[PDB]
């Protein structure tokens, strides 16, 4: 009969949702937009149980911004009391260094698609 | 029948290996052997896997230390190069820029048990 379907559309990451030339056709336009900038895709680890939802995702930021700057606008926008564990990691799993300007992150960690993707969980994965 | 004794020779988590009766008797004989130390118990957060664990997790530290100055120690032990990111957390919070030493830090953030308790990590972790 039907399928039971579990999960939906909005679900999928942004590597999903979005098309290869799609996604390389928006970091090029907003490259010319904003040069200052770097697109950064920010998504829940998978395997979360105790840090609560980003609802939107996907961040313009300035290149001379560092990841501890970085971390504390993400602990903001989730809300979280300063005793919840909380990390940030680029492309790989990755622990960068926290006084890198994410401009030089972005050449050394940038995906195919020319988004830099990270990752928060409570604890390094992996 | 005939059990299999299992041994568990791990220090670490130190507060969950060792009584409390134990540790306090041990922060008792510490301070009458070493007056102006500081027993600090320092171990990789359990969230961090990038940072490599110490072999000596138990320091006694001169009263005046500060934290810039144990930071500096805690790198040099774990060889990290100077790039690398390092974060000492002490009671679910953040010791970035704290300049106090660690004699007044122990008086406020000292375990019940009378040990100082660190853990380290390659990002903040907390807001603090």
């Amino acid at each position: 009969d039907d399928f039971v379907m579990i999960g939906s559309p909005s679900d999928r990451p942004f590597k999903q949702r979005r098309s290869f030339a799609d996604r390389c056709k928006e970091v090029q336009q907003i490259r010319d937009q904003h040069p200052s900038k770097i697109p950064v895709i920010i998504e829940r680890y998978k395997g979360e149980k105790q840090l609560p939802v980003l609802d939107k995702t996907k961040f313009l930021v300035p290149d001379h911004v560092n990841m501890s700057e970085l971390v504390k606008i993400i602990r903001r926008r989730l809300q979280l009391n300063p005793t919840q564990a909380f990390f940030l990691l680029v492309n790989q799993h990755s622990m960068v260094s926290v006084s890198t300007p994410i401009a030089d992150i972005y050449e050394q960690e940038k995906d195919e698609d020319g988004f830099l993707y990270m990752v928060y969980a409570s604890q390094e994965t992996f």
